[PDB]
């Protein structure tokens, strides 16, 4: 009972249909404002790393609202502190994009929309033993936002689609909800190497789909990875679920939320990080 | 005399006109081959840092072959080891570009040319007390190569030209050689933050202009910084010097050299770096 493009179930209705927590005042996405952010030199380079003993397969699903890569358990990790001790475990990666190249991202940077934003979703394994235990609990989640920008001149091997192994060619008009397919694994360490993993915005916010749970540690990298126009078009061939009005999947992004709506009882701060 | 576009003085002649050292077997630029390169996990993230006590002015000149930013002494530094103890001191930054958007860089990455390559030139202050001591001596220099790529959709603030402060507007048809102008300082730390400073090729090579001295420790970052078509055409507004056949400055790049020409007496290796995973 939610959508992006059906005005009966669309993002303007979520605050009424999912008051816990889409009516809250720690919502995502936000406009990432360079001038109205606080630099915190203690925020360290982000590392993504794999358990080389893991052999289980990766899948991708058209879930009717996005293309969602589902990682197997105990395989991909994030470190924010330079220690490789499995504090954050990656669950899934999904995508938000536009009907057109001038929009698509959930977050903006100084009001600018990117054509594609990837969300790498992890749970705080340091505290919570499973995703199902973490997803609804305080401080459960950490999401990385990866901006993508379109370029006319580039070798395949230097695009984000190299790190995605082209989603093993699975993206087409017949990849219909709720189908999933097995795909070659995503090299998330290569993906992170395509941008500056020290240069990012950081804040406490929410899931950007219902029920908009206010338990997400957000990190949004300022530098985009690079893709081609042919590559963004592979996402736009996907069909939306039947609860949507638009036929082809696109404009699957939530509208911008305020950092501090007027009813907040404790203001949050937007932080930024850069290298030593 | 040398040039890029006069066939009498152009790059195919340098090996004869400047045999010391344009006839050498450790020449630059090279094709940076991802597959035929040795990953060395010991090569650390590059840092660029400023002496915040320096107040001296930056200038830029059209030297007849490039646009060259001349930094004041004791101002901008490179660290390859995480220590901020002034081992490498930056002297200047210049640029290589194309008549068209599909060429211009001196290095290639797996055969691919970028529209614009910037060269941040430093000397090994750790060993040599001045640029003029280091520039002609063994192991004297370290150059950073910064690839740039054109995007259609971007804010000024996320382009390389934010770090450059648009070179204070000096890139135009009236910026004739050998004119120099005072410019706002270049934020080289911001520039480096626009790419991944842990992801680079590394090798021992040469200056890419005569006399091609084989005393350069090369670092070429794999990820490009971003510019617009409007910004690349600003460089194309500069006039070449009177040594050149072409009027407008462009195609001011040296042809690709082999890592190991047939006559080499000791093969060099191309190294690659990536972030502590
Ligand atoms: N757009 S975003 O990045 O803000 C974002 C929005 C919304 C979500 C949805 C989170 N749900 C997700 S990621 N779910 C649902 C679930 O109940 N379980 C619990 C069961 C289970 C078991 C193994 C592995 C995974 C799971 C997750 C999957 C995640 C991320
Ligand atoms: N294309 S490249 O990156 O391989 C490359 C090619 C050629 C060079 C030019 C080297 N010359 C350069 S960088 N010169 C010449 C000189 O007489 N002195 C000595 C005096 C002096 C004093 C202060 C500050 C600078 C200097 C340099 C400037 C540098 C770099
Ligand atoms: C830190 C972590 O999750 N390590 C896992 C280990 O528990 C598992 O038994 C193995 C084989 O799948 O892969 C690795
Ligand atoms: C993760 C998931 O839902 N996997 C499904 C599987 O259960 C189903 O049997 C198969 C073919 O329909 O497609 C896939
Ligand atoms: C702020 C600054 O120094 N330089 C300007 C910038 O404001 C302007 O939008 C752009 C295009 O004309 O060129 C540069
Ligand atoms: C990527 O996948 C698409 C199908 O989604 C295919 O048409 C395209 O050629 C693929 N490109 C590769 C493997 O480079
Ligand atoms: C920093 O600048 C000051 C004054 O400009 C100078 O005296 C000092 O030597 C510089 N530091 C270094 C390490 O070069
Ligand atoms: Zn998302
Ligand atoms: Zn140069």
């Amino acid at each position: 009972e939610w959508s992006y493009t059906n005005i009966l179930t669309g993002p303007e209705t979520w605050h009424e249909h999912y008051k816990n927590m889409c009516s809250g005042y720690y919502q995502s996405p936000i406009d990432l404002k360079t001038d109205i952010s606080t630099l915190d030199l203690k925020l360290k380079t982000v590392i993504i790393y794999r358990n080389t003993s893991s052999t289980e397969t990766t899948t991708i699903q058209n879930n009717g609202h996005s293309a969602e890569v589902k990682f197997p358990r105990n395989t991909w990790f994030i470190s924010f502190d330079g220690i490789l001790d499995y504090k954050y475990e990656i669950i899934q990666m999904h995508f938000h994009w536009g009907n057109t190249d001038d929009r698509g991202s959930e977050h903006t940077i100084d009001g600018f929309r990117f054509p594609l934003e990837g969300h790498i979703v992890s749970f705080r394994r340091q505290m919570y033993s499973s995703p199902s235990e973490a997803i609804g609990r305080p401080g459960g989640l950490a999401v990385l936002g990866i901006m993508h920008q379109i370029v006319e001149s580039i070798k395949y091997e230097q695009t984000a689609f190299k790190a995605y192994n082209n989603f093993s060619g699975v993206l087409n008009s017949q990849f219909v909800p709720p189908n999933n397919s097995t795909i070659d694994d995503i090299n998330l360490a290569l993906l992170l190497s395509l941008l500056n993993p020290s240069r990012y915005f950081r804040y406490l916010g929410s899931l950007t789909t219902p029920p908009c749970t206010e338990n997400v540690l957000w990190t949004v990298f300022i530098d985009p990875v690079l893709i081609t126009r042919e590559q963004i078009n592979l996402f736009r061939n996907l069909p939306y679920g039947s609860n949507e009005k638009q036929t082809r999947m696109g404009d699957n992004f939530r509208p911008i939320q305020l950092l501090n709506p007027i009813d907040t009882l404790a203001s949050r701060t937007l932080y930024r990080a850069t290298a030593r």
